[PDB]
């Protein structure tokens, strides 16, 4: 049956989103998050290519938004909220 | 304002779960649980929430499929580790065997 893999976040930028250019030839658009009832700060990785273009476009240090995506962990170890390239949710709230 | 940390999975215990009692006295339960649609990806499971511990201890095994609600925390430690945590009154673990 079904399998699940879903995070989803309230919070507010650390600074402004930054772009990598992968070797697809992809830009991949990274922030750190932080949320709180003291502060969790949350690594987050944008290849939806629409919701990229949209963290650059409209995102800054202290913006809020929502994020949905999908917990990651790579063995160089580190674990990263993903918003894979056909899915996810990033929505600037507040704007 | 609004806020919110929250992580759902479903999914396979990778491991029997443990318990360990912390400095707190506080007995703990923790696994790690396995998700696919790369690769696989291991969760590590940390259950505070002593109702979700009792009955993880009781009622998960290795291969066990369960779903868990919990938030995401990152722990500094010496030589960071991230985790999805049931904290003390909070949290959902449910069986799904
Ligand atoms: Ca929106």
């Amino acid at each position: 049956g079904s399998m699940l893999n879903k995070v989803m976040l309230i919070g507010y930028l650390g600074d402004d989103p930054e772009s990598k250019t992968m070797t697809s030839g992809a830009e991949v658009v990274n922030f750190r998050m932080a949320t709180f009832e003291k502060t969790e700060w949350h690594s987050v990785v944008v290849f939806n290519p629409h919701f990229a273009k949209i963290a650059l476009q409209y995102l800054h240090k202290g913006s809020k938004v929502y994020i949905e995506g999908k917990l990651q962990t790579r063995k160089w170890y580190t674990t990263e909220i993903v918003l894979p390239q056909y899915k996810g949710e990033l929505h600037l709230l507040d704007a």
